[PDB]
């Protein structure tokens, strides 16, 4: 099954950690990386005197079950990133989100796929479109039509 994973890092110095995260993704059992998007830059959310986010998408071929893949992405987040000191609930320094898992729809305590908000996020959709321009969502919606209808602004490259 092809899973699509979003990577995000809002570290002041992210490119390095992102590359380490990619290595970790490629080390996941019963899996291999098919494609990695370009690295994109998105502005901080809120105060503009904070670091930009580096965003990318990864296509990962895997025979793991969806919750098994989650085990690994969670492990990698714990190993390669951390929560923020004075805000233990905000974005971690490294985010790995399972955006899509084949054509599967999943709604469990641990896992919701497709990612609940991805259709509203250029940071997810644009890198995804670079690596899977012909993608169709489980509900039948075309990635190309979402980007066109919703008239998203493109992201700058990192
Ligand atoms: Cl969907």
């Amino acid at each position: 099954t092809v899973a699509y994973i979003a990577i995000g890092s809002n570290l002041a110095s992210p490119l390095e950690q992102v590359n380490a995260a990619l290595k970790a993704l490629g080390d996941i059992p019963e899996s291999h990386i098919l494609t990695v998007s370009s690295f994109y830059r998105t502005p901080p959310l809120g105060p503009q005197d904070q670091p930009d986010y580096l965003n990318a998408a990864v296509a990962l071929e895997t025979s793991l079950a969806p919750e098994e893949l989650l085990n690994h992405t969670q492990r990698i987040e714990l190993q390669q990133g951390r929560v923020r000191k004075a805000e233990r609930w905000g974005p971690r320094t490294l985010d790995l989100d399972i955006m899509l898992f084949g054509n599967e729809v999943i709604n469990t305590e641990r896992l919701t796929v497709p990612h609940y908000d991805m259709k509203n996020r250029g940071a997810m959709l644009w890198p995804l479109f670079e690596i899977a321009p012909e993608l169709v969502f489980p509900d039948g919606e075309m990635l190309r039509q979402i980007l066109h209808t919703r008239a998203f602004d493109k992201l700058n490259k990192w």
